[PDB]
């Protein structure tokens, strides 16, 4: 480690600040954001509340209702302090995903349908690894409830177990290889997605899980941080969706290149930065995914090979590739083009359109970790 990150301190770098921004001019954005994801403002909410008890997150692309968007939500809702709205979804989530049949009973299926219908009985990793997060700060910030499922802290323990010891008793799949401690792209394959690495996440998971796991969990952390080297591309630092456990794009579908799903490698650098402090290879990573995009401009963006190629097709979410690369200034915060990013960040307004749900996800988690917001919540 270079620095030492807020995990160990408990402040919380605010970037925009450090950067010239104002602090009433920041305080106001951050609430502006959430009022335009979570309140009414129809041409920019991604979140819909039903009933006096649930709520949901939608995809406003495909129509329906994510894991990832639902375990963002809680992550967001935890972060702003309102269990009205974590106890929403958690509960939208427990009702209408959690699986008690098939191979992947203990986990949530990936997709629904608004009305709460399956779309499937497959889940996705990154998902249960958010979900389980937003849980345990659940549980640090308001305590436990009495009544299930809001026992958050057990909810997260029991859903941890189930993805590292799932098929020991059984038909069922871990969610991570027990050998290599890699997060898998789903429990049934052997590859893995480099935006699901989340070394941080799994450094609190190494002392809230379950003690037969910490050790794992540790191990874990280290093998993500380990892995995301291989991965990035060495001269541009774009990761691909989809890798083998060896590092290489797994582009047997399609998805071996930079896009969509590759964002978040550069805000989960940064967010580890910030929470467990920077490193060399961090501050480097940031640089070369930075560097690459300083001569492109947002209209014309890309799908890229990692290696820079460009194809014809533009960025489906240039929003939320703004918003990653400039919470990746979190782990180069002395970087060649690190305030040009926040700043471009800062000159981009949150996302209208049916694409909106996946960009504005990014954003808000952005300007929450360059604000000093993105907290980790102790027992
Ligand atoms: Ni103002």
């Amino acid at each position: 480690k270079t620095t030492e990150g807020a995990f160990y301190t408990r402040e919380y770098r605010n970037l925009f600040k450090e950067f010239g921004y104002s602090e009433a001019e920041i305080q106001e954005r951050v609430k502006d954001t959430w009022e335009q994801l979570f309140g009414d403002n129809p041409e920019t909410k991604i979140y819909y509340e039903v009933g006096d008890d649930l709520g949901y997150l939608l995809d406003t692309g495909n129509l329906d209702v994510r894991t990832e968007g639902m375990s963002y939500g809680m992550m967001m809702a935890v972060q702003m302090d309102r269990k009205d709205i974590f106890d929403r979804i958690w509960n939208w989530t427990m009702k209408n995903m959690y699986m008690t049949e098939g191979v992947h009973a203990g986990y949530f299926a990936w997709s629904c349908q608004p009305d709460g219908t399956k779309n499937s009985w497959g889940p996705a990793p990154d998902g249960e690894e958010y979900f389980a997060l937003a849980l345990f700060f659940a549980s640090h910030r308001w305590g436990d409830g009495d009544e299930q499922p809001f026992n958050y802290s057990e909810q997260a323990r029991k859903l941890l177990h189930t993805c590292v010891h799932n098929g020991e008793g059984g038909p069922g799949h871990p969610m991570w290889n027990r050998d290599n401690k890699l997060i898998k792209f789903i429990p049934e394959v052997e590859f893995s997605d480099p935006s699901y690495h989340l070394p941080h996440f799994y450094e609190l998971f190494s002392l809230w899980a379950n003690e037969e796991d910490r050790v794992f969990w540790k191990e874990a952390a280290e093998a993500s941080r380990e892995y995301l080297k291989i991965a990035c591309h060495p001269e541009t630092g774009l990761a691909p969706e989809y890798a083998y456990y060896d590092g290489t794009p797994n582009d047997e579908k399609g998805y071996g290149h930079f896009f969509s799903s590759s964002y978040r490698v550069a805000a989960n650098i940064g967010l580890d930065a910030e929470w467990f402090g920077g490193s060399e290879w961090s501050a480097e990573e940031i640089n070369k995914i930075q560097a690459f995009f300083a001569d492109k401009e947002p209209e014309d963006y890309r799908r890229y090979k990692i290696d820079g190629e460009p194809f014809e097709e533009k960025s489906l979410h240039p929003v939320g590739l703004i918003a990653t690369n400039a919470m990746g200034s979190l782990a180069s915060v002395d970087g060649p083009y690190a305030k040009a990013n926040v700043d471009l960040f800062w000159n981009t307004p949150v996302r209208t359109g049916n694409r909106r749900y996946y960009d504005n996800c990014l954003y808000l988690f952005a300007m929450l970790a360059l604000s000093g917001n993105f907290k980790i919540w102790f027992p």
